[PDB]
């Protein structure tokens, strides 16, 4: 049920999350705790995430929501594993439910309909709705964040990578698909390259990139780890079908305004690609030889240019943030909605907020072709459409 | 050409500023530095604007836009005058212009016609319109709070006070109107009942209300206090034909999100009023007796309905953000987006944000017509309707 082996190749099937209504659970006072930049007009961005489905399905590709596949596999699994999921999402639960709200928590979940029932364990439980009276008014938080499905886990070629993220509020969100990756015929037997139970270190979506049928690139910044990636790199060993032979790092230090590999870097074409202006000039790479054991990181220095001519074996063209001879105040703007983050759903075709209109202009003057949505309320959550997608399946490409 | 003695009496003149290219310039690094809220997608917040113009003037309001104003003035001064007001313009620009580049900033400004010249010095000046390399891509930055025409000056009964602003970046907004009410035959004969140059003190718009004809209800807040008060009551004394007898000044705590009266109370009808939630129980007042004199500021004590009953005579309405019963939650949202902030624009009917559906519903609820539009990107600013507005005349109340 996984196939992706590049970040290029034409997207059959793609998983996506429309927000419900945690996104309308957010106190302006507690964006940080929640750790999610801004208060939306909840409807509007609802419809503009419907804009941005309504795109990928007009180019043929599957999508699939996350509550539709957590319900699909609910239905097939037996009462104790149904049972098991309802029960651990109350034990992850925050805040911490009291003894006695608990059991009025889970009689009120199994009320509804399987798919309503995941959408109210998405979005949050308010006190009103179980007539419970109290100053908080939320029995049980959202969870914002699962419109961005590049975070829980990531594709990786034959096999997936269950991430490590940082903060408990946002560990919460994997065990959707986590449960779908343990029970779903169709996906119960991929490969777990990463899991939050049986390696070592941290590893987040963001830093991962898939660039070809041998070569994965996964970015070593504050948030993944050479431990995450040494046990990728020993899972991906012990794997017979997989076809990876190298693996990428690159060192991603903590910069203004930028955060994961995905934030300095983004592949669009065989050879295109789309680069922040204020990252570093000089990177520090390690190359990690997968048929050779035990794995060894081999050290090694290059601009971009060098670094991405030895993995495609041709020139590049880089296409920075706001275009060429942009002033600081563009590239800030620009950089700050995540202007690197297209989505692309082929060769050389991509998708993106409008609203980067200098990023647009140069992506189109380099040849590329861009289906732009409005996103003027989804683009204050501050994740683009790469953010907001995880291919499940893409066409091999033959370069 | 100013007459405004009451917060409802139906509206015919008002001024407002539909924003230029200086809600572009604002990097969002310099949120605070501009002290500005967020980065808005421009074009869709200037048309939600042109959208709160159009159903001003589908009631029959005289809309007056404030570059059109000042470009009227400028046409009926003289030579010498016109030049008085282009040169202050480039003594408080910011950043401090350079020798060498003030007079190419000059002869950039008299290029363009009378309203575009003062669309540029309204939105400023990018170093790419000059030709100029630098560091920061503004050879003079944006007055991107311009919109909010509720701050610069705040009519009074027959005159106006021109405000006191707190931070450098905001004060150079009053060139424009004060430039307004010294030149133009229709306005040069208003009395200033408050000045940037002749008084004592500082005060802000957001703190000032016009209940009735005779009286007018003032906030000691942080950004108004006493000093101030004292230079308004005796500059209205020594006009004849002002008609305000009593000013009542309410104390306005210091909290971390309240400089102003404005987001704790708002008048919408004869005996409705909008007030927060979170305001303290028991109020602190002072009544001045302007036929009396010297000015002394009697202190008093009593609850909101007392307070109010004391002004209008008669038992007032008090409806809170979000309405009865709201959780806070909803408060705390509708309270982020100025939920009190609503331009009354006849005895009853109000003008605001369709977001604060929880307020809208108490209003029309309580008998209020709310005449809602879209700003889902305005709304961003911080700032409601009465913010973005400023009453030149309103019909006497018969009450
Ligand atoms: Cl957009
Ligand atoms: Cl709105």
């Amino acid at each position: 049920g996984i196939n992706v082996y590049s970040e290029i190749g034409e997207l059959k099937e793609v998983l996506v999350h429309t927000p419900g209504d945690e996104i309308r659970y957010t106190a302006p006072s507690r964006l940080e705790e929640l750790l999610f930049s801004a208060v939306l007009k909840a409807d509007t961005a609802i419809e503009e995430h419907k804009g941005f489905v309504k795109i990928l399905q007009n180019n043929g590709i599957k999508v699939i929501q996350l509550c539709d596949l957590v319900a699909e596999t609910y239905e097939l699994c037996s009462k104790e594993v149904r049972n098991s999921f309802i029960e651990q999402y109350l034990d992850e639960a925050l805040p911490v439910l009291k003894k006695e709200i608990r059991p009025v928590v889970k009689d009120y979940l199994l009320s509804f309909p399987t798919v309503q029932m995941v959408r109210k364990m998405m979005s949050g439980i308010l006190a009103n709705e179980l007539n419970i009276k109290q100053d908080n008014p939320l029995i049980i938080d959202g969870m914002p964040n699962l419109y961005f499905t590049r975070d829980p886990f990531a594709s990786m070629g034959n096999g997936v990578s269950i991430n490590c993220m940082k903060y408990p509020t946002r560990k919460r969100e994997v065990i959707f698909s986590r449960f779908v990756f343990t029970n779903n015929p169709k996906y119960k037997n991929t490969p777990r390259y990463f899991d939050i139970v049986g390696n070592n270190g941290t590893i987040e979506g963001g830093d991962i990139f898939i660039y070809n049928s041998k070569t994965l690139v996964i970015g070593n910044s504050e948030r993944t780890n050479f431990a995450a990636i040494e046990s990728v790199a020993k899972n991906i060993q012990a794997n017979k079908d997989c076809t990876f032979e190298r693996i990428v790092v690159i060192n991603v230090p903590p910069m203004p305004n930028l955060m994961h590999l995905d934030t300095w870097l983004t592949m669009l074409d065989y050879d295109k690609f789309l680069y922040s202006p204020n990252m570093m000039n000089v990177l520090k790479i390690w190359e990690i030889d997968l048929n050779v054991k035990p794995v060894k990181f081999v050290e090694k220095k290059g601009t971009l240019e060098e670094v991405l001519y030895s993995i495609i074996d041709k020139k590049p063209i880089l296409i920075p943030i706001a275009g060429k001879g942009a002033n600081q105040l563009d590239i800030d703007i620009e950089t700050h909605f995540d202007g690197t983050n297209y989505l692309t759903i082929a060769p050389g075709v991509v998708v993106g907020y409008e609203r980067n209109e200098k990023t647009q202009k140069a992506l189109v003057e380099a040849g590329i072709k861009v289906l732009s949505f409005n996103g003027s309320q989804l683009s204050l959550g501050m994740g683009s459409a790469r953010c907001m997608s995880m291919p499940l399946i893409r066409e091999n490409l033959k370069k």
